[PDB]
């Protein structure tokens, strides 16, 4: 499993699960200043944005996004730059 997305219609606490498949590298990026970057943006967007160095199913980081519809968005949209970066796409 990956990506998740969500299967059940409801609200996006899990409507828009993101299980994003991130490069542990691009994790260190992802947290820019060395963590607090993720913090400040998972936190201002209302996003339930958790970094799992244990994944679960990849080698690499999973970065879970979950919440409202623009904190997700907000929470995804630096996910979307650093991976895109990290993975292409």
């Amino acid at each position: 499993i990956s990506s998740q997305l969500g299967p059940i219609h409801p609200p996006p606490r899990t409507s828009m699960t993101e299980e994003y498949r991130v490069p542990d590298g691009m994790v260190g990026l992802i947290i820019g200043r060395g963590g607090e970057q993720i913090n400040k943006i998972q936190q201002d967007s209302g996003c339930k944005v958790q970094i799992s160095p244990d994944s679960g199913g990849l080698p690499e980081r999973s970065v879970s996004l979950t919440g409202a519809p623009e904190s997700v968005q907000k929470a995804k949209m630096m996910l979307d730059d650093i991976v895109s970066r990290g993975r292409g796409g």
